[PDB]
């Protein structure tokens, strides 16, 4: 019998698809890992479950614990879904600038939202979470940017899925860096097993922090956090490619129209970079795996 | 190597999950088949690909063919996605009442929309498609309510997935009837292989046509078509349960909040009916498979 006990057991195990049309000038094979196949349509499902599992296994969840995280992204949606399956109480802080669509989605999962001043943005959401946690001991805050379970779940699931589905033939992995968990976990496993493997981090040209530049605003949701996340292991990253907003959006649109892959803007970004790498003659005949983090419908 | 050639090869093979909390008074086991795991988040992905495959295999697609279908539902989204993967031109007719969100989603896949008068509703969308097809021979119209490939793909995929994942232990399948393809295809295979198996069709109390009542408006998108669809085989249906709008919506909300299963209203409907059947003492210890047709996010 193959029946999951709950929805969190159906997280991960996402498929690879070969790009057929969005391949201009490529001399390498480009295959895309479709993180939108996760139950709530993003890669963050993996760290939502994993950060809570790790807390559970370490005895950090008490009968009165409340899950708390400042998030304006997919991690909130994943945490809300995972808390609803677990029967945990979930509080999320975010700027009051968040769309009503997003709020309704979080509340549909039974999450409670604390809206913080629009002008303070993310830092205000963090300050509010910091203060709530400091003054009420019931709160457990997963801390997606620091939590070792983020890269760990990618070592154990994402990486092995890439390894097995490519029969060890993957040569290059291309991934947008938000928390850095995905590329770090995959590199940690794959680079040791196959030392010739290479890893390309993608960030916005508009906020080129890993390249050595300065934080700036940008629309590529999920990547370009504006600082070097502690979870990221830069020594495993072989190259950084910056991607402009317009190219990221153009390639995302091409993915939907030409491959039937309706993906988010950060998937467009990662694909820009995978196309770039794929054009290099030294990469003729190589297999490039590109991570597509989420579904595009959420962005319309 | 496990790499799909395109997105249409990743349709189907959706998982079963056991309901844990939305089970009040049940004496039977209730497991849910999560059709939202399909690439465009609904069961209709299966018939989008299948109706086009059948046309291809029967030589009905010509170099200048244009796909045309009147649809205000998930079949449009599936057809748009499948046409985008295939590189076919896709035209959909629908009432101008359709939300801008829906239109943007269809156009994101490169589909072309013909908006018909709001007052004529579905019949106007059908009349427009009828007339375009009649006067331009390039149009191929899949005809989801009549196309034998609709129940066929359910015989070949959905049914076998239910059979294998339950190790032949499924006793009762509960499914909302829209086109009727799902319940028909599953019954056709399962009832012959296990003649004690039973099948429950679900329709809206607000439009109880299969029960012998009259068409009326209702919000349970995907079911209650308002007539007996030709594709449906009523002789395989063992019982009809009607479901009220409020119960359908209440159970859908409970699924999201209590199981982390964010599903559409018709999934709430099917679950109402599965809970009802599950309370009958004669069903103690039986395995009930309930089809959950789509993701809830599209409804917010
Ligand atoms: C644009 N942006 C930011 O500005 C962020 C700031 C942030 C978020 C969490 C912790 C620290 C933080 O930065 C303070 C610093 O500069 O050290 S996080 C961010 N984007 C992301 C990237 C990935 C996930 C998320 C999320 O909110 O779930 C947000
Ligand atoms: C509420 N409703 C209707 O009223 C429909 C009418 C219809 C749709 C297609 C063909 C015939 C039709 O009816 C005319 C008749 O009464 O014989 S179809 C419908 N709902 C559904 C159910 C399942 C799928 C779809 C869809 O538009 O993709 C629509
Ligand atoms: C989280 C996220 C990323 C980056 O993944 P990390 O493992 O955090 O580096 C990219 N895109 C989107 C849409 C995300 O939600
Ligand atoms: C199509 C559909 C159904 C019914 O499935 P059929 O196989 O057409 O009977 C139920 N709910 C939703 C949301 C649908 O799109």
């Amino acid at each position: 019998m193959s029946i999951a006990e709950d929805i969190t057991q159906l997280i991960g195990r996402t498929p690879l698809v070969r790009l057929r049309r969005v391949t201009d000038g490529a001399v390498a094979d480009i295959v895309a890992k479709l993180e939108f196949f996760n139950p709530a349509n993003s890669v963050k499902d993996r760290i939502g479950v994993a950060m809570l599992q790790a807390a559970e296994q370490a005895g950090l969840i008490k009968p009165d614990t409340i899950i708390l995280e400042p998030t304006s992204g997919n991690t909130g949606i994943a945490l809300a879904m995972v808390c609803a399956a677990r029967g945990y109480r979930c509080v999320l802080t975010m700027p009051e600038t968040m769309s009503l669509e997003r709020r309704m989605l979080l509340r549909a999962y039974g999450a409670e939202l604390i809206l913080t001043p629009g002008a303070d943005g993310m830092s205000g959401a963090i300050a509010k979470a910091e203060e709530l946690a400091k003054t009420d001991q019931r709160y457990f805050v997963p801390q997606q940017f620091e939590n070792p379970a983020n890269p760990a779940i990618h070592r154990v699931t994402t990486a092995e899925e890439v390894w097995r589905d490519t029969d060890g033939k993957v040569d290059i992995v291309v991934a947008g860096v938000g928390t850095g968990g995905t590329i770090t976990g995959v590199a940690q496993v794959i680079k040791e097993r196959k030392p010739s493997a290479r890893f390309v981090a993608v960030e916005p040209a508009a906020s080129p922090v890993l390249s050595g530049g300065q934080k700036g605003p940008h629309p590529i949701q999920g990547i370009g956090a504006g600082f070097v996340p502690p979870v990221l292991d830069q020594d495993l990253v072989d190259e950084i490619i910056t991607v402009g907003n317009e190219d990221a959006l153009n390639v995302a649109r091409r993915l939907a129209r030409e491959e039937g892959l309706l993906v988010g803007i950060s998937s467009g970004a990662a694909t820009v970079a995978a196309l770039q790498v794929a054009r290099r003659p030294e990469n003729a005949g190589k297999l490039i795996v590109v991570v597509l983090p989420d579904f595009g419908e959420r962005y319309l």
